[PDB]
DNA sequence: CCGTTTAAAGCCGTT
DNA sequence: CCGTTTAAAGCCGTT
DNA sequence: CCGTTTAAAGCCGTT
DNA sequence: CCGTTTAAAGCCGTT
DNA sequence: CCGTTTAAAGCCGTT
DNA sequence: CCGTTTAAAGCCGTT
DNA sequence: CCGTTTAAAGCCGTT
DNA sequence: CCGTTTAAAGCCGTT
């Protein structure tokens, strides 16, 4: 639901890299991310914890 | 370097699945962001481009 | 559905780093990978090509 | 060094949803199934774990 | 297939 | 408890 | 065609 | 917001 | 150009 | 192994 | 910033 | 021990 990415930064380094970024580039990075946190919830539960850390992502 | 995710929305959402952030979650899943934007610009070059598409995650 | 890594070769490899393979870890980095194919196709195709490349992995 | 994967099961099924496999997709599917391994055998250490889980990968 | 044994899980008081 | 792995069992042609 | 970015418009207190 | 312009898409004959 | 796959070549015991 | 053929790459004018 | 408190870590005997 | 979050402190214009 919400956009948990700084769009303008993200733009900036990919800039920096010598590329740009399309209108829908920030959408589907922002679906990534979620992918990455529902993963990592997953994992923090598998080992019995409620505290994500980063090991988990 | 910079940061590129909004770390009170990130934790918003895993406190909304029932779960706590660790002091240096939000770090880690940063590195991973990063990760996965510099595989997407290897993705961008082989297919001959210079705008990466939300495919390219 | 089918099996698409060599079990024996994982936990040959997992070992040699000083670790033990679980008796549903395969079955679960199979999973993993049959993930990795699917998100793969959509990158083939999403460039125009029928042709999957390491690149689209 | 080893393959760990089955190219001819691997370019079954991607025939099987309509696509072809470069004569170097599956080196390059190697390479991230170890990627894939090696972030599993830092989840596990991080848990004081010597077996690897389905849930690490 | 099975025995050996290392490792994970369980319990509880501490950080 | 469970994964690793050594050892036993099975099959068949020889002694 | 589309993404980047420069430039114009908008708002308000000053000249 | 909009103009500039770089880049992607389209078409077709070759590898 | 390259990936797919059909077809030819190789090996050996039979006709 | 090799022939067939589908698909990708190349070139250029348009969006 | 800090106090509250939930959760993770530590220890040891069991599975 | 540590993360969450409530509460206290800081800044400034008013009473």
């Amino acid at each position: 639901k919400d956009t948990l990415i700084v769009a303008s930064k993200v733009k900036a380094y990919i800039k920096s890299k010598g590329f740009m970024t399309s209108g829908d580039a920030v959408d589907g990075l922002n679906e990534k991310l979620y992918a990455l946190i529902d993963d990592a919830l997953k994992r923090t539960e598998s080992n019995k914890r409620t505290t994500v850390r980063p090991t988990d992502f």
